């Protein structure tokens, strides 16, 4: 698809057998969804950007199906504000940015 | 242009006759920039990311350029990590997302 940008660019996922809304973030190095369980092993990792640093598991090798696309990649699980989907993804779906 | 991911999307810009690097992100509702000095008078706005909120200066009908596209509009200056474009200024230089 096409996404105009009049509105924030939601998009459903599935990610560990559930459905969530996230926001494709081309400002986001990485992909940062909400408190959920997930397998294998993990490391902690602390990401900023506005109003500072939060604490995140990382999770590698993760499959997320991104609005009908599969994407495999590391997946970081906080309590983030709000599902994101980052470059390292959006790169998978083949992602672009168009002007 | 067309915009791929594998890197961030930096793009140079051009605000009060200065030249500055800033990400061009689908992921920011508003346009917020590092300190810097602006013409005229400004309003409050509170500003949220990952690790929180900020408190930005908002300034309204700034002339800038982004990419060599002109835009005009509004420009939030405050302790932002990094110079983001988001989707206000995003939307009048005609940008989507597409995959
Ligand atoms: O971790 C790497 C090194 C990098 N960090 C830094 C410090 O560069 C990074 O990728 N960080 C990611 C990140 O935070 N990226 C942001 C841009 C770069 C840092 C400033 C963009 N992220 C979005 C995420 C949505 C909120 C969680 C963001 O902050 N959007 C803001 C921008 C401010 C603005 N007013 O536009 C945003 O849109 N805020 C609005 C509210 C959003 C809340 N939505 C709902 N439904 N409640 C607003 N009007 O205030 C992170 C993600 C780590 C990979």
């Amino acid at each position: 698809p096409q996404i105009t940008l009049w509105k924030r660019p939601l998009v459903t996922i599935k990610i560990g057998g559930q459905l969530k809304e996230a926001l494709l973030d081309t400002g986001a190095d990485d992909t940062v969804i909400e408190e959920m369980s997930l397998p294998g092993r993990w490391k902690p990792k602390m990401i900023g950007g506005i109003g500072g640093f939060i604490k995140v598991r990382q999770y590698d090798q993760i499959i997320i199906e991104i609005a009908g696309h599969k994407a495999i990649g590391t997946v970081l699980v906080g309590p983030t504000p709000v599902n994101i989907i980052g470059r390292n993804l959006l790169t998978q779906i083949g992602a672009t940015l168009n002007f």
